[PDB]
C-alpha cells in the first residue's frame, strides 16, 4: 500500500541510526561527568 | 656640638621604629608565605 522506496530505506537509516545510538551510549557517552574535571579547588 | 632637639628625639623614634620592627618581623611577617594559598589545582 505504502510506496516502493520509501518504507526499506526509512527502515534501513532507522536501525543504522540504533544501531550507532546503541554503541555510542554504551561506550562513548559512559564517562561524560564522572571524568569531566575543572582546575579548581572550588 | 649638636643641636638640643635633633638627637634625643630622633634617637628615641629609631629605637621605636626599631622594637616596632623587630615585634612585627618576629611574629607578624613570619608565615606570609607558607600561609599563602590561591584557590587553584596549578
Amino acid at each position: 500500500h505504502s510506496t516502493a522506496i520509501g518504507r526499506v530505506w526509512l527502515s534501513v537509516i532507522f536501525i543504522f541510526r540504533i544501531m550507532v545510538l546503541v554503541v555510542a551510549a554504551e561506550s562513548v557517552w559512559g564517562d561524560e561527568k564522572s571524568s569531566f574535571i575543572c582546575n579548581t579547588l572550588q
